[PDB]
Parts: C-alpha cells; structure tokens; sequence
C-alpha cells in the first residue's frame, strides 16, 4: 500500500516564496511573493512592496510574501 509519488509540483520563481507548488491547484491567493525588490535601510532588511522590516539577515529571507497569486513557473 506504501505509495507517494508526484509529478506536477511547479517550482515558483517569485522572490520570497521561491516554493514548490501544484499548478491544477494554482490560485490567484495561493502563492505568496513579493512583486517588490529587496532593501536595506538602517541595517533594515525589507521590500518596497510591504512595510515589514527585520534586521535578522534571517528573517529579511522569511518575510512572508505581502501580495497574493499563482506560483511562478518561470525565472
Ligand atoms: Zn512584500
Ligand atoms: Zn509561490
């Protein structure tokens, strides 16, 4: 019965998601990327998309995506 395999995870190519993803369930509000670029501002890693701001290198690279639509198949 042991039995897991698939073959239709799209990677995504937006910047704060870059995720896997399944395109016959792609949504409008199922990726979340930032359509913005990166900034640093006062040691303020963050984006000109959203106003959230981390100084943890770490978190700049988690920062949740703050728009919403389809996983990004392409570069
Ligand atoms: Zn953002
Ligand atoms: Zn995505």
């Amino acid at each position: 019965g042991s039995s897991g395999s698939s073959g239709m995870a799209l990677l995504c190519y937006n910047r704060g998601c870059g995720q896997r993803f399944d395109p016959e369930t792609n949504s409008d509000d199922a990726c979340t990327y930032h359509p913005g670029v990166p900034v640093f501002h006062d040691a303020l890693k963050g984006w000109s998309c959203c106003k959230r701001r981390t100084t943890d290198f770490s978190d700049f690279l988690s920062i949740v995506g703050c728009t919403k639509g389809r996983h990004n198949s392409e570069k």
